[PDB]
């Protein structure tokens, strides 16, 4: 390649990475390597997790239903009692996980070798990456999004753009709907772990046994127009300071605009094309550009009155598509996180 493609083939192909990643979630790999994976052991777990969420939605079965679930995707909790999933946060936990293994799933079939590897791996990714000039102007407006839109409470750390790639993945300029009004350049962040997956096969919508109560609105892929929210999906670390952002020309159309969470979202549809979560703050019309026929939502944020009088109320917005065709992938990040 050219340098800057290697290290960042190198970077997100990193199997060791994976490993310590997965690890980090408490996913035992001694017990279940990464390599031994399939797509029937991850279907195994999601059918063991709908068991769960069919527990809580109901009310014993529960005990039955974790264990199941810690037998098909065994974790290491070292010497402690394994503990029970109950709560919205612990089952998203658990689907945060499976994401991940059918990415590593994906990466690990991918990165295999028949040319040099880092060059094997780059031509089965089907995914032309491209560095960009940081004098160029698509530098220039993307770096003022990223800062501009950076949260004020995601205050604990920021970001520093290390390096831009124009993405273009086999496929998508066609599939694309090209047709649809309201497009918006939008931002998607992920584990590590994921971007083999996603460079390769794309943004992909929830998988088909996964808990629709996961899914705030259902099982879209989902977007912000503030960097930060996006960015707190890398999950960086002090120890991993180094994540991706994704922006990507989302093809919105009609929103249906809700002000709180509905799984069933997507039948809300009915004509429209998105789902938009309205948001408390969000980056305000007067300051937007346009990039290639794409709406950018440059920053600041501001209080867009919006309020939920039914209980809680989403921060920042969030956009979600039912269907890949609304998503092209556009431009990748390099972030370095300083915590
Ligand atoms: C965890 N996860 N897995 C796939 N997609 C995601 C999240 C997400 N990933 N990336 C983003 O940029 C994003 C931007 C949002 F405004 C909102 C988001 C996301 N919510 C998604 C979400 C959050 C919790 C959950 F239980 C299920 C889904």
């Amino acid at each position: 390649m050219d340098l800057r493609v290697q290290e960042l083939i190198k970077l997100i192909c990193n199997v060791q990475a994976m490993e310590e990643m997965m690890m980090e979630m408490k996913y035992n790999t001694k017990k279940a390597p990464l390599g031994k994976l399939t797509v029937a052991q991850i279907k195994a777990g999601y059918q063991s997790l709908k068991k769960i969420e069919d527990c809580i939605r109901a009310g014993r079965a529960l005990m039955e239903a974790c264990n199941e679930f810690y037998t098909r995707i065994p974790h290491d909790f070292g010497l402690r009692t394994p503990p029970l999933i109950r709560t919205q946060k612990e089952l998203s936990e658990k689907i945060q996980l499976l994401e991940a293994l059918g990415d590593i799933e994906i990466a690990i079939k991918l990165v295999k070798t028949e040319e040099h590897p880092l060059d094997q791996h780059y031509r089965n990714l089907h995914c032309a990456l491209r560095p960009l000039d940081h004098e160029s102007y698509e530098f220039k407006v993307i770096s003022q999004y990223l800062q501009s839109t950076h949260a004020p409470t995601h205050s604990d750390y920021t970001m520093t753009l290390l390096d831009l790639f124009e993405v273009e993945k086999d496929g998508e300029k066609e599939a694309f709907r090209e047709d649809l009004h309201n497009r918006m350049l939008l931002w998607h962040g992920s584990r590590m772990s994921n971007w083999v997956g996603i460079l390769s096969h794309g943004l992909r919508i929830a998988h088909p046994e996964a808990p629709i109560t996961g899914y705030m609105f259902g099982k879209g892929i989902y977007f912000a127009d503030m960097s930060s929210k996006s960015a707190n999906y890398c999950f960086a670390s002090r120890l991993k300071n180094t994540g991706l952002l994704l922006l990507s020309e989302v093809a919105l159309g009609q929103c249906n605009e809700l002000l709180e969470a509905n799984p069933k979202a997507e039948g809300l549809l009915q004509g429209k094309h998105s789902t938009k979560g309205l948001g408390k703050m969000a980056p305000s019309s007067a300051h937007f550009v346009t990039l290639n026929g794409s709406t950018v939502p440059l920053g600041p944020a501001s209080d867009t009155g919006i309020l939920n009088p039914d209980g809680y109320t989403l921060n920042y917005n969030e956009y979600i598509v039912y269907n890949p065709n609304q998503v092209r992938m556009r431009y990748l990040l390099k972030v370095q996180f300083n915590f």
